[PDB]
């Protein structure tokens, strides 16, 4: 196992090649939104940042605010995705949550279940230093009761790290999840949440095994995905990402794309956030749980030139 | 994976407590093994030089040179292992094969084939530090040939990324890989070096596929395990840990303890170095690629209190 994405550095690459190509295609006339759009995705993120520098250090002028006036709808939403510091990503998606795209646990909680504590760590920090308020309080801030809690145990990052474990512990930690099973986890709130906050990853998977011989069922099994709320959610991201980062994210993303309408808040986030880091890996879990490919998948569910960023963004290999 | 290993931080640490329960542990009183043992194997690493910190505010005794005044043979070569610094320990083991040795071309090439880029990283500046001389130029002056060479080129620690895994690369390297089989690699030469030292492993795990079809069989029965001088050493060596670490060096466990008499230093070697990192993943490879327990040999063949101790950083399991 070698985590890995689709997004490699251009070899022979030039900030300032690309920073023509960029400003000849939006030049006076509509738009080569053709241009703009394979480039900036056969680049990798930290080359996108040195064409915005040559693009200024040429032309006086700020790559992001001519793309952002040349283009618009779902395709501008993923170019500004794109530009943006990998760094920092992360952490502009959590305050446009925590401020104004609506009521927003789907953010929340999947950003802060799915990312390991090097990254909640560094997401905290750059919340505040780039956004002048913390993450943290801006959570108690727009949050509440067991829900704001977990997330608040989750954010600490403070997990007990990796060595030989108590099946004794385990099998107390085990008996607890079962209980709070039968109880729809709506008693002891109080405990499960350090169970599933404060414990080890492969505590927990342990843990998820013994739970299957108390009970005969898998702990996913005691919580449903169309109604439920807010807490539960959280419990089962949580479940789900000890088990198998990409595997969680591939899963996002097919019910992003079930369903009258459809999710491309959740299709972007997921696509650029992991484009550099996973991706690869999701892809491939994508055809092991789902079993039509993620490229497929896109192609019907996405249109016009959206669609063909998102694909290439993809790649196309398994 | 999540790589994790046996021994931990004891939770209610008191430095000199157990201090004094070295003391009277190994004075008066020539010695009193079972504490010594207990102690030391319960405590992680750090702790130990906590403890070896404390004993010298407290008594003006150096803890390591009175630990291995009062012991003898391969016991005492173990606590005088796990008294040595994580940080130090396998620069220490370099050197000792380089300095001085004899000519251990053994030990050369378990650590630089078994360590990562990053670990590499801190032992070529921990050693640089800790003896006056670069790793790498002692390594150069005591060996010679390719053997040299190859070893340079994994010293460098810059092996290409995971990505985006280029098909047509792979199909040229296995067939360079066919044709410097054939030839025993007592020839051609130059250019494997380059295929295995700097090619991305999780395409050097694709050549690996790639090639058996084209020749029929793995690439490992081109080399013959028991009648090959140092460089097909090595190159078996990075192709094993290319698979899988754990796996590597839970080959090289089982051949140290396998048929006639003990390679009680290598045992050492890895039972220590890895026991914070993935010793508890050593012994599930070697369950599963050997069919008995890494612990219940340990007990099959060493003996005496080199053993309690050895079955304790073995760990309680499986
Ligand atoms: C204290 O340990 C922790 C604490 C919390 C978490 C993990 C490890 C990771 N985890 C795992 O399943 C184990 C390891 N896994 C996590 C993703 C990471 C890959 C990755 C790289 C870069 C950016 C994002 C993801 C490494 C492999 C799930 C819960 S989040
Ligand atoms: C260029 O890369 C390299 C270059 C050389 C080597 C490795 C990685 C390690 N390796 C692999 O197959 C990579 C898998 N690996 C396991 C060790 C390590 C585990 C790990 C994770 C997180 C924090 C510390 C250690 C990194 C992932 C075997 C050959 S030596």
């Amino acid at each position: 196992q070698v985590l890995r994405g689709t997004v490699t550095d251009f070899p022979g690459f030039d900030e300032r090649a690309d920073a023509e190509t960029l400003r000849k295609a939006m030049k006076g006339l509509g738009t080569d939104e053709e241009s703009i759009l394979t480039l900036l995705t056969s680049r990798s993120n930290a080359q996108r940042q040195e064409i915005s520098a040559a693009f200024k250090t040429l032309f006086g002028r700020d790559l992001l605010d001519d793309l952002k006036s040349e283009l618009t709808g779902k395709f501008e939403k993923l170019i500004v995705a794109l530009m943006k510091p990998s760094r920092l990503y992360d952490a502009y998606e959590l305050k446009h949550a925590l401020k104004g795209a609506g009521t927003n646990e789907k953010v929340l909680t999947e950003i802060i279940a799915s990312r390991t504590p090097e990254e909640l760590r560094a997401i905290k920090q750059v919340y505040e230093e780039e956004y002048g308020s913390s993450l943290e309080d801006d959570v108690v801030g727009d949050t509440s009761g067991y829900y704001q809690r977990m997330l608040v145990v989750l954010l600490q990052a403070n997990r007990d790290p990796d060595a030989g474990i108590d099946e004794a512990q385990v099998e107390q930690d085990a008996q607890a999840l079962f209980q709070a099973g039968e109880l729809k986890w709506g008693t002891d709130e109080e405990k499960f949440i350090t169970i599933f906050g404060t414990r080890s990853v492969s505590h927990l998977r342990k843990v998820f095994d013994k739970y299957m011989t108390i009970s005969g069922f898998q702990i996913e099994e005691t919580i449903d995905r169309e109604t439920s709320g807010n807490l539960e959610q959280l419990l089962l991201a949580v479940v789900k990402s000890i088990r198998s980062i990409p595997a969680y994210l591939a899963e996002t993303l097919y019910y992003a794309m079930k369903g009258a309408g459809t999710d491309d808040h959740t299709l972007i986030r997921v696509m650029v956030s992991r484009s550099e880091i996973d991706l690869f890996n999701i892809r491939k879990e994508f055809r092991k749980n789902f079993a039509t490919s993620l490229y497929s998948m896109i192609k019907g569910d996405t249109s016009g030139d959206y669609k063909k960023a998102l694909l290439l963004l993809c790649g196309e290999d398994d």
